[PDB]
C-alpha cells in the first residue's frame, strides 16, 4: 500500500555545526554509524522499498553509504574480515531501492517534498525528517502503526508526541478536541509554530513522520519559503487530517544536546556494545 | 625548532566500518567536531605550524575542514548566525598551514611518512597517527614535553604509555631496560611487534606520537612495502633513540569502545554542554 | 505518452582513457560543454521529462551539471556576467526533473535498465546511452520521430543506421527482411553482435536508442553480465519489436576518434562559434 | 637548481563557463586528456620535481588525475588491457611530487603565490598559470629556456609575448626600452595592466609563467586582495627583473576559441590520432 518515503536531506545542517561543516549533518555517528542509518531501517521495517532522498550536491556520502564500495570491499577480503564485508554489503535488503533528486535551492520542508514530485506520481507516501530518530520499544515501529491508520482511514498522518506544559513553545503543535491515546490518531484542525506555553492548543508536538497523498503536491505547487502546514491546511478543504500519537520515543540529533541524547540511548541498547557501554559510563565515578 | 608534523590519513580504517564506509575514520564525530580537529589541535598547541596530510583520494571532506566553505559561511551570515561562523572560520591559526600529499597506496606508516619527503625536506618533524587521542590535563601536552626532550637531547623520541602485562600481545613494546617516569624518557634498543605475553621487554606500548629527524627518509629509502620499526632500527646504528613516556591519557577512536570512551570523557568536560551531558547521564542509571 | 528515459552513466570509461581517468566519460567536452548536455538536450526536445541517470559512486560531476551551485552564480553576479548565469541556471526547462539510482556493480546494460526499475514503474521508457550524440539536421530528431511509431505502433523501437557493407563486424547487426526508409520502422526478429562481414542479417547497426515497454524489467530479471539484446530477444515471444532506421548522423564519444569527429562537426555548426572555428581549420594551411 | 613550481589553480573560470560548470577547467579535455596535463608536463621537461598545484575546494579531480585509481586500474587488468594502464599510471615520473594547499579566498594570483609561502620555503621557484598552454617545436621548452637565464642572471623572469598593437588593451605589458630577440631575456622597469591602445611601452604581453626568488612571498605579504606585478616593482627596488620573450606558440584555454585552436594544433601532432585525424579535416570542407 504505502511503498514511498521521501527523505528531505538538502539541509547544511547550520545547527549540529562544526561536526557538520564538512561531511552531512546526516552523517553524524551514532554509536558507531551514521545517523540517516537508523532513519532508513525505520522506514524499510514499515515497509518502504524505496527511499527518495532529496539531496544537496554536497550530500554524495549519503547516496555512497547505501552503494557498493570497490577499494573498500577488496581491502575486506584481502584482510579476511569476511563478516563485515557482508555487514556492509547489504545495509537495504535486495527489494529496496534507493533514488536520488536535488533541491536546486534550500527553500524549506515543502518545497523538498515538491522536489520529489516526480518520483512520488500518483502514489500515497511517506516523509521521514532524517535529524529525527524514533527508538520502537515496542516491536511494531510508530510509522508502521502510523502507515496501517492511513491505509484503513484515508486521512492523512501528522505524527505527534505529549510534551511538557512548560517547553510547548519549543514546538510545532496540533489543534485537535482532545488528545488521542498513545498508537492513536485523532483528526486535527491545523498547527501552532511555538504557541505561547499560556495559550497552546494542546501538548502535542509534531514529530516529522507523514503520510501524506499525492495531491499534496499540487498543493504544494500552489502555497502563498514554501510551507507543508499550509499545503496540508489546504488538505482540510477536501480531506480528513488526522494526528497519530507515537508510543515511541525521540531524538533530536540536529540538536547537540538531543544528539549525545541518542548516543547514550542507542549506545547502550547496542546488541554488541551495550553492556561494556554501561560499565564505561559507571567508571566515570 | 619543531614546526612540520606529518599526519598519515590515507588508511580506510575497516576498524570503525560502517560509521567510516562513507566518511572518513578521521571526519567521525566526537561531541561535536571531527576526531582530527583533536589531533591537529595537539599539534598546534605544542608549535606547529605546517600539518602535512599524507591522504587517499576519498579523504577531500578532511582537507575542506581547514578551508572555507563559501555557501555556508554566506548562509549562516544572510541568516545572522555569528557565534557559530567563528566555529567553522578559525579552525587553526592564520599562521598554521595545512598542505596534503597522496599516499598513491597503503604500504604502511613507513611508506606514508615517506610520501611527505620533498616537504619535510631538512627539518626535523613530528608524526601524530589520528586514530590515537591524546587527552592532557597538565597544560603542557605531551607532544610539547616530547618536543622540548627532541630539542635538548637531539634523541629521536618515541610516546609510549604502559598497558596491563596480558595485552602487550596487542601492541608494540619499545625494549627498555628500565621504564621511565611519567613525562620522561630514556634511551631504547628498538620496537617488537606483538610479542607474545611471555616474552616482552616493558609493558610500554608504542601509542602512535615520534618526533624524527629529516634523515630517517633516507633510511626509509632503504628497508628490509616499507616500516617504520626497520627506519628506527637503522637509526640506532648512529643516533639514540629515546622512549617518552606520556603523562596524558589515550583513546583509541578505531576502536568502537575507545571511540565511545572518548565521546564520553571529551564530552564531560565540554565548556557548555559538559554540565547539560553530565546531567543527561545521570539521568540513565 | 513516453516521458521518462533512462541514461545508463555507470561505465568506467575505459574508453577514452586519459581523458576519463578522473572525470566522467559524459562530462567530456564537445566543443563547450559536456557530451551529456548533447544527449539530455536530444531527449527533452522528444518530450521527455524525467531524465532518469543510473550512476555510479565517482559521476557527482554529471548530477552536478544539471543542478544549481551557489558559490559559481555569485561569482557570476559580483563580474555582471547576467546572460551567462542566465545560460547555466537553466541548463533543462522547469518541468524536466533529473533523478539518480546507482549501478551498484558494472554488470553491463541490461543490469543498468533493471536498477532503474521503481523508477520507471508501470511506465513504457527510452534508452538513451550517452557515449552516442545524434545530430538531427530536419527539424524534428530521430528518438521523437521513433517515439511517436512507438506510441502508433506499441511495438518496442530499436534505432539503427546503415554503415558500409565491409565494417558490419563492428556492430551489433539487426535481423530484418528488407531495410526500411530512413525514419521509419520494420519488424525485426533478432541482432547479431559484430557478424564477419560475409555474413551479416543486414548493414543496419543499432546505434543505443530504445523505447521499450515496461514488461522489459521482469524480463531482465529472467535473462539465462544480464543482457538487454535477449531480454528484448524474450519480449519477441509476446511482442513485435521494429527496427527504426534513423534520418540523422551519430558520433561514437566513447571512441577518441569519433570524438574528435563530434567536436568537429558539432564546432563547425556552433551558433556563435561556427564561423571563426571555420577560419581556424582553413589557417591549418 | 629550480625545482618546485607553483600552478595557481583555486579559479572558478568564468570565461570557458558551461564546459567547467561542474568540472575544474583544468580538466578540460584537449584531444584525449585533461589541459593541466599539457602544463605539468611543460614543468616537468624542464626540470621540476615538486608541482604545488594552489587549489580550490571543487577542484580534488586535479589531484586525483596525478594519484592512483584502484577500481580503474583493477577493472582495467581484470580486463586485459595494459597499454591503457600505462596511460593512467605513470602520468609523472616516480620521482615528481604533486602537493596541494587550499587558496582559501579568490583575492588574485598574489594570494595564490602566497598560499605557498609553507612549501617554497627558501628555494626560489616558477610559476605556471594552467589556463595557457605552451607548445614548443624546438626540443627545449620556453620554462627551460627561462630557467637557465635565471641561473645564469639571478635576474627573476617574467615569459612574454608580442601581440598586435590593437590588442595591448587586453594583456599585461612588459615596460621594456628595446623589445628582446625570440629565445632571450632584456632588464624591465614594470608591467602595466591593459595600457590603453595608444600608450604602451611594447607589444610583449605577459604570458603567465614566472621564474621568482624566494623573497618575493616577503614583498607578497606587503603590497599596495593581493597583485603579483606590485611584488615584481618592490623587487625591482633591490634586482634586476628580466623579460624573457618565448620563442614556443600559446593557447589560452580559457577563452572558447584558443581551446579549440589547442585542440587542433595539438591533435594534428598526436602521435596515433595524428593522421587519422588530419584526414578527418580533409574530409569536410
Amino acid at each position: 500500500m504505502i511503498k514511498k518515503a521521501v527523505l528531505p536531506v538538502a539541509g547544511l545542517g547550520t545547527r549540529f555545526l562544526p561536526a557538520s561543516k564538512s561531511i552531512p549533518k546526516e552523517m553524524v555517528t551514532v554509536v558507531d554509524r551514521p545517523a540517516i542509518e537508523y532513519v532508513v531501517r525505520e522506514a524499510v521495517e514499515a515497509g518502504i522499498e524505496q527511499i527518495i532522498l532529496v539531496t544537496h550536491s554536497s550530500k554524495a556520502s549519503i547516496e555512497n553509504y547505501f552503494d557498493r564500495n570497490f577499494e573498500l570491499e577488496t581491502t575486506l577480503e584481502q584482510k579476511k574480515k569476511f563478516d563485515l564485508l557482508a555487514e556492509i554489503t547489504q545495509i537495504v535488503p535486495e527489494h529496496v531501492s534507493v533514488i536520488s533528486v536535488r533541491q536546486p535551492q534550500p527553500l524549506g520542508l515543502g518545497h523538498a517534498v515538491l522536489c520529489a514530485k516526480s518520483v512520488v506520481g500518483e502514489d500515497d507516501f511517506a516523509v521521514l525528517l532524517p535529524d529525527v530518530l524514533v527508538k520502537d520499544g515496542s516491536g511494531q515501529n510508530d510509522l508502521s502503526r502510523m502507515i496501517s491508520r492511513y491505509n484503513s482511514s484515508q486521512a492523512a498522518q501528522i505524527m505527534v508526541e505529549a510534551v511538557p506544559d512548560h517547553l510547548v513553545d519549543q514546538y510545532g503543535i496540533v489543534d485537535v478536541a482532545q488528545s488521542p491515546n498513545e498508537g492513536e490518531s485523532i483528526a486535527m484542525q491545523g498547527i501552532v509554530e511555538k504557541p505561547p506555553v499560556g495559550a497552546a492548543p494542546s501538548n502535542l508536538s509534531v514529530v516529522g513522520r507523514y503520510v501524506l497523498p499525492a495531491k499534496i503536491m499540487q498543493l504544494l505547487e500552489n502555497t502563498p519559503e514554501i510551507q507543508l502546514t499550509d499545503a496540508i491546511a489546504m488538505l482540510q478543504d477536501t480531506d480528513t487530517v488526522e494526528a497519530y500519537r507515537m508510543q515511541g520515543q525521540t531524538f533530536d540529533c540536529g540538536s547537540k544536546l538531543g544528539y549525545l541524547k541518542a548516543v547514550l540511548h542507542y549506545g547502550l541498547e547496542h546488541p554488541k556494545l551495550g553492556m561494556e557501554f554501561k560499565q564505561l559510563i559507571l567508571e566515570l565515578k
